[PDB]
DNA sequence: CTGTTACGGCTCCATATGGAGCCGTAACAG
DNA sequence: CTGTTACGGCTCCATATGGAGCCGTAACAG
């Protein structure tokens, strides 16, 4: 009844020995980068998944790929592990919310059993859109055909074919020797048409033939190369047909192809995804599509109030009970505004995670260890009780939860807390304390216990800043479920936008404000939202978005060169006596130009070795021993250390080393302020997590010279941060605001909210019922509003 | 604590409602085809696997494919399911027995920790052959390079290039327009060589250039087609190089490629799979390869008797304990003769299943339902106690076993028995009885209880046949572990070959006797085994092997046309008054020739419909409604039924219908005798299981006119058969022997053994210790031998 | 010195024909 | 009538080039 883990060496773990109780609610807590998330996901989930995959069929194991074993001695008493974290994918159009939650099948069963028609017999398999019997013939069950408009094909019909008329990738005729150019020349020769005449003056038949091919006509096409020539017979498919075939054959490429394609609803079924005859069967005056289009809460209400005869109740008791239970679970999780007809692709991370949690609750799996990553993220404070009750119900049926959460309310409901610390990175990785909440609070050495007992807390400000007369106004915001509202955001103050889950705040910000600001100032190409007008553009210089996206897709970028301190370091290295004597330059001491980098590894530092029946394995270079530089570059020294030693130095040690140089001390102090004192100046960007990337971006913004006309947009920066990290982030944001800029943060944590300078609340509910503005102004003014959940919470906090 | 299954409609299940207790030893029993195996595998395992896969990552779900949901209402309380059945795959050479059993890692740990050298430091990752650090450089860790001998390239060097010198597929120059022929012509033009001169007279340099390519040389190659011509520049890779690339890029193709390739051991490491320096570290005077080459039992004995100092025992207590426990589990399963260096590819179904069972025992997963398919198959009677103890130990750590077994000893050890009957196919599919063994025995209606109580039993024969002087002698059998023995097999009597597991009987039969008989009489091309001579070939006409291999890979073959009764049925249909009036022919009434089959479905009867983002779905044809015939053919009738009704008729109903025609009555009675009275004459071969195919083959052999010079070879025909099926098979085999033929059966069940006419025993143990002959003669004579396990068992049986 | 803009260089990720087996049929021998 | 052999017909499974983003560097203005 214990999951004994002995000898854990993954990442930065200091060979800990932890005994986690089984079939209980266990929460693992630690600072950002302390190693708790690593200890959970990379050790326990990986071991369980590897064991179950190996126990399964070999072909399925090869299909799922090869999973490396964890660097752990042995683990005793492990059950199969299911990981529920914030992830999303395009998946397929065949998948919707209803079929993911396994409720559409029960709806089909109910319709086939007790539904009445208004001809083949009614069958449960008929109502499904995945079978040819019930699928709409025109839209083949998708319900929305995909096509590319001719307008998007050529951005400028006046321009000629070679002038840049092919905006789509893979078909441009810019290259003379390109296959597309050869095909275009062959088509022009066959049609006796000249490239000089643009599409505007060309006959429509010629353009149609070019776009949709020759419709099976076979013509002789001659190809040329540097030293090869010949002729072959083939039929041109067309640019649109080839693009459609390429899209159907196969993420980035899919997005690029869909950028030029505008989906439209099927006209035969109007998006019902079913045959016209299949919708004849109706229950209570409503067909299947109408029920699927209803929101979860009102659908549950309609099913509860549904009346039926004795025979109907006898024949459909089980289906009705199961549907009611599943809808109750869906409501209890917190998604009472979703519609069963909504495509699963257009779902946020939190909504998808909650949907998966509800599906796992409804499935009824027993004896499975569950690993969760902050279920409370992206969820309002008022739903914490519902989420905790749902988690307790899920655990009670014979499961255990290894929830990695830092919320204060979660700590008071768990049965076992494991704390990792004391610091982060190399400083942490040890089990400082563990036990129930009382023992953690009594423990003085525990980092979480100090914040829980109240020894350290975020003090509310006593004086709040006021607007200086510069305002930004949004008029006619009608995107998604917004009910044509007008919002005023003051400039020069810390602005926080709150609201009930799914109220439309995230849409209103991302799809409208950031996109319009980028298109108006950054000179980008992004489709804006559905808004009337925006006033206050002239008050801004540029807009910067901070997110947890990776800062680099290549191992040639590290924080030292991203922040910009690398150039200053190289200047000092090249301005030494030895470099001047040898006639070196500041560009020599960098692993991105020929002359200084190691020749064997081409400056990457990692060599590639391939095996006969194994994926390529990366090995450290032997010539340079992974130092990324040759002997000549490493010969020079500066105060006892060479370039490799500086690159392999932590932030605090670098600050201690460069105390005499202010132009670098400033940048290193900026990096240290955001709490990145444990990383080194040579860590590859591909190994940087989301929090590290966000902190690096914040440090970069801090280092810049503020002009007082910069707008920062943040989308829940407190995703994956402890209380101390929250305090540090609040301090950094206040410093940024005091610098002379304005910050807009979509935050749900009460600690950040209570220290804001201007609060905009969107409600009063979620889904179509919300989209309005309830309260505005300072938090003190908002707390006085009776009909506002955020106001009541702020009244309790303050 | 119950796995409640309600409304099961898979295959032939009659909507059963079963409540299986949790965390217990449950055995599901039934006749061959009754539906027990379906009810287990297709319902419970499928539902559990689908639930766990859907609970996992979406990309992994797509990688593993789409699994159709079972036709079941709902299942309550299901844990993840792992299926352990007789399956095998080529896998990869990187996988051996040791790494599958997860013991090689512990051996590496022990060698790195306490092993002593005789240079970089010793590291656990160095000893592995999957990393470049310790892998042999020449053989890249495989230990046996793969190459194709030049002799196998051309079967006849005297013949010219176009005379059939390219025996390998994909490179023949028979087709004038083939790419291979064009490449050969281009090479001949470049080398100024003629095709008339064969390889015997051609210079060796030209042959080497042809085989291994031009070694990067670029030449102009001209290609021609029906109406296309041109030239291109390319470098010839060579036939051998292209074949190697094709093999490396990617089962049937792999086997075909390996047929022309003779694997040889690596000369640098002599198959040690490691660098010469890595084998320097030795423990107790033995390196890693020597330990891996030892058998399991002697390796366990060596580890048990190993002595170490106090510090060594303190530092390697856990590794030694785990290795000893794993080797003890391996011995207890029954595989005490295997070597850890043996490749996993060359393993039988039973050995692989037992290895997987031992690995699952060692892993120690908890809260997982285990489904097993006759673990006792391919195992001697003396190891049943060990296997049962192993299964009980596996269950005791918090698991349940849904073992589908029919062995008598298993019934007396289980905690719950579920019986399906009464018959098979449409006749069965109902839960006749369930409970403990006592209640099953007391139940009169239970099919298994009647055999268990002793009401029905296989009576031992009182008079046994004797050899007639015709004998078959094998001289110098040295294949595999056979110790150059000579065996005498009498002809005209029922011969059964027994022995301890892994004694070499299966090798001695399959790799030598059947292959030589086929090559000498059937005029086949199969490499025989390592034997000196065989005497008695002139006494035989042909040899027939009966196995559970599928009889057809296409839906155009059914038992009606395989047995040959279809031609006789069509003759009577064409010999009616209506057919004569219409001028029809006997070939019209068949779905394999144009004229009678449905035009829309081309006689297959199933139409194909493809979706945009879904795999192609098969749908019954709408024009013919799946009758596979047009209206004109179905118009004719014979005694009130048409051809479709005859095809859709069961065996017993067909026997009742055709009582007046003896030439069809004989064949239908033959089919009914082997117990296939529940199938229909229109079932596709692709849907036929192994037992059905074996019974169809037996019926086909029975139908043939016996000439008294036929040899039948069977390899465990009782794999997946109940006691009644065993009795029927024994009766059929006795009928075959009485017909005038000789049957050789490698059987382990005592019921078949006790009714044999001649018993050949191989022992006295398995592995290298066995391979000899212990006892020979009638079972009564064998039972008197004291030093024979089979004789000891037959003493109690008789 | 310090910030900005523009240009050049570099890297990772993306997009139809032959062979084995079975069925039907003609011819022949018992 | 019936078994055997040989031939023809049919079917399923198998085998290199452009674009987005980051880094280094020259030029210019405060
Ligand atoms: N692609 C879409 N198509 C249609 N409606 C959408 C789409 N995306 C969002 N919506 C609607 O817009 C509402 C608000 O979405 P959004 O603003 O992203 O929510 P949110 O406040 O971030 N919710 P949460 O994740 O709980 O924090 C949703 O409740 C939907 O009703
Ligand atoms: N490919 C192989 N290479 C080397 N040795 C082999 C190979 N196959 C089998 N052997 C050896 O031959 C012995 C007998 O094999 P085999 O005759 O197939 O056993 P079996 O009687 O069928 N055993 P079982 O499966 O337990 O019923 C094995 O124990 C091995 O030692
Ligand atoms: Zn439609
Ligand atoms: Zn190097
Ligand atoms: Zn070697
Ligand atoms: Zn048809």
């Amino acid at each position: 009844d214990y999951i004994v883990v002995k000898g854990a060496r993954e990442h930065n773990l200091k060979n800990i020995d932890v005994k986690i109780p089984r079939d209980k609610f266990v929460v693992i807590t630690g600072l950002s980068g302390s190693g708790a998330s690593s200890l959970a996901f990379d050790t326990i989930y990986a071991e369980g998944q590897r064991r179950y995959v190996e126990s399964l069929s070999s072909y399925a194991r090869q299909f799922l790929g090869q999973m490396e074993k964890p660097d752990v001695d042995y683990i005793d008493g492990l059950s199969p592990a299911i990981a529920i974290d914030q992830k999303t994918t395009s998946r397929n159009p065949r998948s919707t919310v209803g079929t993911v939650t396994e409720i559409y099948d029960y709806l089909r069963l109910l319709f086939a059993r007790i539904g009445t028609p208004h001809m083949e017999e009614i069958t449960p398999r008929m109502f499904s859109f995945n079978n040819p019997y019930g699928a709409c013939p025109e839209c083949t069950g998708l319900g929305s055909l995909m096509r590319i408009d001719p307008d998007l094909v050529i951005p400028d019909k006046k321009l000629s074919l070679a002038q840049g008329a092919v905006r789509a990738s893979g078909w441009n005729i810019a290259n003379d020797e390109s296959y597309a150019r050869m095909y275009i020349d062959a088509l022009a020769k066959h049609y006796n048409f000249s490239v000089d005449t643009p599409v505007e003056e060309l006959p429509p038949h010629i353009l149609d033939i070019i776009l949709y091919g020759t419709n099976g006509e076979k013509i002789k096409i001659e190809y040329e190369r540097e030293n090869e020539k010949g002729t072959f017979m083939a039929s041109f498919p067309g640019i649109i047909n080839s693009m459609e075939r390429r899209y159907k054959e196969t993420e980035v490429m899919k997005q690029y192809y869909e950028n030029f394609m505008s989906n439209i609803p099927c006209p035969v079924c109007k998006g019902a995804r079913l045959k016209k005859e299949s919708l004849a069967v109706t229950i209570g005056g409503k067909n299947i599509y109408e029920v699927c289009c209803l929101s979860i809460g009102e659908a549950k209400e309609f099913f509860a109030n549904l009346n039926l005869t004795e025979r109907q109740q006898l024949i459909a008791r089980q289906i009705l009970k199961e549907i009611n239970a599943r809808l109750g679970f869906l409501v209890d999780v917190g998604l009472d505004y979703l519609t069963l007809a909504r495509a699963a692709g257009t779902l946020s991370g939190g909504e998808a995670q909650r949907i998966r949690l509800a599906t796992q609750i409804g499935s009824g799996l027993m004896g499975v260890i569950y690993i969760l990553d902050e279920p409370s993220i992206g969820l309002h404070q008022r739903d914490n009780d519902r989420l905790l009750r749902s988690l307790k119900k899920l655990r009670d049926l014979g499961n255990t939860l290894l929830v990695v959460e830092h919320d204060e309310d979660t700590m008071y409901a768990s049965d076992y807390i494991i704390d990792l610390g004391p610091g982060a990175g190399s400083h942490g990785g040890q089990i400082v304390a563990e036990g129930t909440v009382e023992e953690i609070k009594q423990n003085p050495n525990s980092v979480t216990g100090e914040y829980l007992s109240g020894r350290k807390k975020i003090e509310v400000p006593k004086e709040r800043r006021k607007p200086n007369g510069k305002w930004l106004e949004i008029i006619g915001a009608r995107e998604n479920n917004l009910k044509n509202i007008n919002v005023r955001i003051p400039l020069g103050v810390f602005t926080c936008i709150t609201g009930v889950s799914g109220s439309g705040k995230s849409s209103l910000i991302n799809e409208i404000l950031y996109k319009r600001l980028a298109a108006e100032l950054n000179r980008a190409s992004v489709k804006p939202g559905e808004h009337d007008l925006i006033k206050g553009i002239e008050y801004l210089d540029k807009v910067i978005d901070i997110d947890q996206s990776p800062i680099g897709r290549t191992p040639r970028s590290n924080p030292a060169t991203y922040t910009g301190v690398f150039d200053f370091i190289r200047e000092i290295f090249a301005n030494t006596t030895e470099a001047k004597t040898r006639g070196y330059k500041a560009g020599r001491f960098s692993f991105n130009v020929k002359g200084g980098r190691c020749e064997a590894c081409a400056g990457d530092g990692i060599n590639k070795i391939e095996m006969h029946f194994l994926p390529d394995i990366y090995v450290p270079c032997e010539v340079c021993k992974g130092k990324r530089y040759n002997r000549e570059t490493l010969e020079v020294r500066y105060k006892g250390k060479n370039i490799a030693e500086v690159l392999d130095m932590t932030v605090e040690e670098a600050l201690e080393f460069f105390k005499n140089i202010p132009r670098i001390h400033k940048k290193i102090e900026t990096l240290y302020d955001v709490g990145l004192g444990y990383i080194k100046l040579g860590q590859s960007s591909t190994t940087l997590s989301g929090g590290e990337a966000q902190r690096v971006k914040l440090a970069t913004e801090l280092s810049r010279k503020s002009t007082g006309k910069t707008m920062y947009i943040l989308d829940e920066p407190t995703t994956g941060l402890h209380m101390a990290d929250v305090h540090r982030l609040v301090g950094i944001l206040h410093r940024l605001v005091e610098a002379g800029n304005s910050v807009v943060v979509i935050e749900h944590n009460l600690d950040v909210i209570k220290t804001a300078d201007y609060i905009i609340d969107l409600g009063p509910e979620g889904g179509s019922g919300g989209g309005l503005v309830v309260a505005e102004g300072t938090p003190e003014e908002v707390a006085k509003v009776e009909n506002s959940y955020t106001g009541q919470f702020l009244k309790k906090v303050l």
